[PDB]
């Protein structure tokens, strides 16, 4: 069989990653809708990772293998800690460990994630900040110095990668100096010309170390996105694809941050509209944290194809990128 010959709706479902509550929720969304990815979060019953159910669902996934993602950064964001042990925050690692030690920590934890069926970790954070530890980014950042972030997040990404986990650099083009918490409402970064010399620095080297993905956040960026969240602005994706951000143009997989529960998005757009806008803007993978909306979202995406709101080429390019980080088609 042939990737380009899949039914339109299954091509579209491959561009979605959705949070699941338990095995029954994951089993239904994968079999009924063929979503490309499921996400494990704080809302997830983790017994599915140890009782054989994730393995069973993943093995019957078709036409592409299932991607299984999680926020496993360490410190305050460590959804698998009960199973893989806790790790100090990114900031504490940078303060107490060498970069080689951080590589080893990420490698060890990556293998522990693989054992549980995880394929994608939404880490490392490459945001640069000096904010108080328990703020939106805060201690999730490896440091206030972009060169330190590059060294330490680079090591963390390399460890995950060597374990065979896809690392995802976040939150592009930089949440570290944003005006507030995008979970609760709209936020603004410093202008692009400021980001160019600071927040964007880590991406210049880290996006070229493959396999790697990037996640775009919901901040508004002056001089780039205007009043649009970055995840929903074509300018953001053009910046990443063209090399305009100061590094080589990035051709790999690009996720959005959570499109449903986060106020920066949901106060302006419902889930289906937000997913459409993201894929129009240039995301390869639209992420949100529930499965209920999937059939309505797929309905809206098919309509956008018909109306030309969404170009067939955008879908095909992103379908290829999603397939490129997975195993073979299942015919
Ligand atoms: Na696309």
């Amino acid at each position: 069989c042939d990737l380009a010959a899949l039914p339109a709706r299954d091509k579209l479902a491959q561009l979605l990653t959705v949070g699941v509550t338990d095995a029954a929720d994951a089993r239904a969304v994968v079999a009924d809708h063929h979503v490309g990815g499921i996400m494990i979060g704080s809302w997830t019953d983790l017994s599915m990772l140890t009782d054989g159910s994730l393995g069973d669902i993943a093995a019957s996934a078709a036409p592409l293998p299932l991607a299984v993602s999680v926020d496993e950064e360490g410190g305050r964001v460590s959804r698998l800690a009960s199973l893989i042990g806790s790790q100090p925050s990114a900031r504490e690692l940078a303060r107490t460990k060498t970069a080689d030690e951080v590589y080893g920590i990420a490698l060890d934890r990556g293998r522990k994630m693989r054992d549980l069926g995880v394929t994608v970790d939404f880490a490392p954070v490459v945001d640069v900040t000096d904010a108080a530890a328990d703020t939106v980014i805060g201690d999730r950042s490896f440091g206030s110095d972009p060169a330190v972030v590059t060294e330490y997040a680079g090591a963390y990404a390399r460890g995950l990668r060597d374990a065979g986990v896809l690392p995802v650099l976040k939150h592009f083009p930089g949440h570290g100096h944003a005006s507030g918490d995008s979970h609760t409402g709209g936020v603004t970064t410093p202008p692009l010309d400021v980001l160019m010399g600071d927040d964007l620095v880590p991406y210049r080297t880290l996006t070229g170390q493959a396999p790697v993905a990037v996640m775009v956040g919901h901040m508004q960026v002056p001089g780039l996105t205007g009043s649009d969240p970055a995840s929903l602005s074509p300018a953001v994706y053009n910046l990443l694809r063209s090399g305009g951000y100061g590094g080589p143009g990035f051709g790999g997989l690009v996720y959005t941050d959570d499109l449903s529960s986060m106020g920066a998005i949901n106060q302006r757009y419902g889930v289906a509209d937000a997913v459409l806008r993201a894929l129009q803007a240039g995301a390869d993978n639209a992420l949100w944290i529930t499965t209920a909306e999937v059939p309505a979202v797929l309905d809206r995406l098919e309509q956008a194809l018909a109306s030309g709101e969404l170009n067939q080429g955008a879908v095909d390019a992103s379908l290829q990128r999603n397939a490129a980080v997975k195993g073979p088609l299942r015919c």
